[PDB]
């Protein structure tokens, strides 16, 4: 597709994670009341969004050395395996998450925890910063 | 959170719905050749995409009478019924174009004909003519 459509998607693809994983954040830190239902919810439409495949998201070419308005470092396409293993990383502690989510506060905050670590460990390496 | 990040997300979800869709669109026009695989690879993602619960994407006091950066019309809200009924139509369509993907180019095509017609008749009633 042209580039500015596949950027659109890649971000909107991302919005959506964290639409799903704020009130799980919130949940976490103490901002929100926990709610198992709430959570449950949340977690599992986390764990469909990582069952989507992303490759049409990474057409090549549109990186943020090739377009504007990303910021998807080239650092993805020439480093395929470590972008691989930091989605897969995110995806296991994704998969945690929901047996996690009804069990308490404590327990959510935990795996919310190592979901988070996972978001910053990819955009260590594979997001451009500011 | 705020209006403005469920007004990303909902926008974020029908990009995805569109990145999909675009080459299974394409090829049942002949604008693009008949590549079966291809095809069973972006129908399944389009399932996949069903799958999601959308509900967070349709907070209360996101329509376009609300917000700016909104094509959703209060309608979705106004007929919650008629909604859904817009949404389970492109969700049975959907399930039936997948087999049908890999069939051949004219079964393709006469499926995503099914779809792109949910497509159409959601947004004539529910998407604000921009
Ligand atoms: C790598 C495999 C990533 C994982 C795991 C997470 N994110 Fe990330 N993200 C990644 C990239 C390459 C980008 C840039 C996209 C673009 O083309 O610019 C992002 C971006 C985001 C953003 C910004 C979206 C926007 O509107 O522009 C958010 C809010 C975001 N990411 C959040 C997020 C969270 C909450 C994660 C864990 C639950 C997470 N990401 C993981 C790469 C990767
Ligand atoms: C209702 C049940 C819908 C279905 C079925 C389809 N779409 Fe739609 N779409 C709908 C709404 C209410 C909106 C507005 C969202 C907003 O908040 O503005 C949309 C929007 C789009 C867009 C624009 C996305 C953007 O970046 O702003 C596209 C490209 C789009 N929709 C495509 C699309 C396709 C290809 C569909 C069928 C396969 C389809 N949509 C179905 C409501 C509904």
């Amino acid at each position: 597709a042209d580039a500015e459509h596949v950027v659109e998607a890649r971000k909107g693809y991302f919005s959506l994670v964290a639409l799903e994983f704020g009130p799980l954040a919130a949940m976490a830190k103490g901002e929100m009341p926990y709610d198992a239902a709430a959570a449950k919810a949340h977690a599992s439409d986390l764990v469909t969004l990582t069952k989507y495949d992303p490759s049409d998201l990474y057409a090549p070419g549109t990186s943020a050395d090739d377009v504007k308005g990303t910021a998807a470092k080239a650092a993805i396409w020439q480093d395929a395996d470590g972008f691989q293993a930091k989605g897969m990383a995110f995806f296991e502690a994704v998969a945690a998450l929901e047996p996690a989510a009804g069990a308490g506060q404590k327990e959510l905050a935990a795996a919310v925890g190592k979901v988070g670590g996972t978001c910053k460990s990819c955009h260590d390496d594979f997001r451009v910063k500011r």
